[PDB]
């Protein structure tokens, strides 16, 4: 997260780090005891399921916590549309190996309705353990990073995506993505915090609106972030954890 300030410990206690061999990649966010949701573009094909962990209930990520604890996964399911970069469907289910207790660091967060608006202009929190600016790792120890970013509707969002655009890059916000953040530079999720959640507040709770999805910049003007839609897999996701894991 670049242009945004440390969280304090506990503050977001869905957001997990995806590790692959042992290196943070990507963020996540805890939707029950086994399941995790990410970005389908954190777990390509060719990576093996046994290097992943994921780490709950952290604060710093290189600190000592006897609150954090690492799980590994059994299954990993992206959503079947998700086919490359940039692709409508940037979504996963992870299932982790074994299930995890809640406590006061680790604890789901509240999926949205398939039909829950979000409305343009509501101020959620994208957090990570992402770059602080492009090509500038978060120094040790780690501590979670946070930014508060209004919704950006897509349509707004796809028309800044065009300003001074590369023209063989698509850039394009699918049907069941949003945005979020500012059309000036210096405030938005970078390497590695893709994935991880926006969380949006309704009613005295937060929900989970956004995974980030699809984006190189780490701050650059007309680049807000780009999510993909958890209310878009709602009906999947509940099909999915029903049959295979009822409660
Ligand atoms: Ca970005």
């Amino acid at each position: 997260i670049t242009g945004g300030s440390s969280a304090v410990a506990g503050q977001w206690p869905w957001q997990v780090s995806i590790t692959y061999e042992g290196v943070h990649v990507c963020g996540g966010s805890l939707v029950s005891e086994q399941w995790v949701l990410s970005a389908a573009h954190c777990f390509p094909s060719e990576h093996h399921k046994e290097a992943y962990e994921v780490k709950l209930g952290a604060h710093q990520l290189d600190s000592y916590s006897e609150d954090a604890k690492v799980s590994t996964l059994k299954d990993i399911i992206p959503h079947p549309s998700y086919l490359q970069e940039g692709s409508q469907g940037d979504i996963a289910l992870l299932q982790l190996s074994r299930p995890i207790t809640f406590s006061r660091y680790i604890r789901p967060i509240s999926l949205p309705a398939a039909q829950a608006s979000f409305p343009n202009g509501l101020h959620c929190t994208v957090t990570g353990w992402g770059h602080v600016a492009p090509s500038v790792s978060l120094l040790t120890p780690k501590p979670l990073q946070q930014l508060e970013v209004p919704l950006i509707s897509r349509e707004t969002c796809n028309s800044l995506y065009n300003i001074d655009a590369k023209p063989e890059e698509p850039h394009f916000v699918q049907e069941d993505m949003v945005c979020a953040g500012y059309v000036e530079g210096g405030k938005d999720a970078c390497q590695g915090d893709s994935g991880g959640p926006l969380s949006c507040p309704v009613e005295g709770l937060w929900y989970l609106t956004g995974i980030v999805s699809w984006g190189d910049a780490c701050g650059a003007r007309n680049r807000p972030g780009v999510y993909t839609l958890a209310s878009s897999y709602a009906s999947w996701i509940q099909s999915k954890v029903t049959e295979l894991q009822p409660r």
